[PDB]
């Protein structure tokens, strides 16, 4: 798949509001991700006893986390589907050393278009949300096909 000049527009115009402040962005998403899908918790052995929302909002460590991982998030996106450098590494971490299965990173893209739909209506209404899907879409396939080379299925 790709996406359109358009569709990169909407996805990169609607993650300049997360950029206001990544690590309160991050933290609802982690959060969203933890209750959502408990077993995710599980993948963090430095998180795993912080098992309520309260608990998780009072660790900075995993809301630096947060900031990390949508960082590097951005900076793919930006990449408009030119990623290929920043997910080798990305994927053989998550693949080899954090053991994330993909579906995994279908929970977290849905953590993320939640998060996205409860802060930025302005920004994400139905073209913006569908842009997005497919970008995450397109990130979460073209991870998968380096866990495959990697010799995992995901
Ligand atoms: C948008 C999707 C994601 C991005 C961009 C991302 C990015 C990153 C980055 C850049 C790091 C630090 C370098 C590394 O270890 O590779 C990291 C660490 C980590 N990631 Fe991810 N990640 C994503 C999704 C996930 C998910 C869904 C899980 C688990 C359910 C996960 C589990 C971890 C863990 C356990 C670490 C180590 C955390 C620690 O330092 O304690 N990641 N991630």
């Amino acid at each position: 798949m790709v996406l359109s000049e358009y569709e990169w527009q909407l996805v990169l115009h609607v993650w300049a509001k997360v950029e206001a402040d990544v690590a309160g962005h991050g933290q609802d998403i982690l959060i969203r991700l933890f209750k959502s899908h408990p077993e995710t918790l599980e993948k963090f052995d430095r998180f795993k006893h912080l098992k309520t929302e309260a608990e998780m909002k009072a660790s900075e460590d995993l809301k630096k986390v947060g900031v990390t991982a949508l960082t590097a998030l951005g900076a793919i996106l930006k990449k408009k589907g030119h990623h290929e450098a920043e997910l080798k590494p990305l994927a053989q971490s998550h693949a080899t050393k954090h053991k994330i299965p993909i579906k995994y990173l279908e929970f977290i893209s849905e953590a993320i278009i939640h998060v996205l739909h409860s802060r930025h209506p302005g920004n994400f209404g139905a073209c913006a949300q569908g842009a997005m899907n497919k970008a995450l879409e397109l990130f979460r396939k073209d991870i998968a096909a380096k866990y495959k080379e990697l010799g995992y299925q995901g």
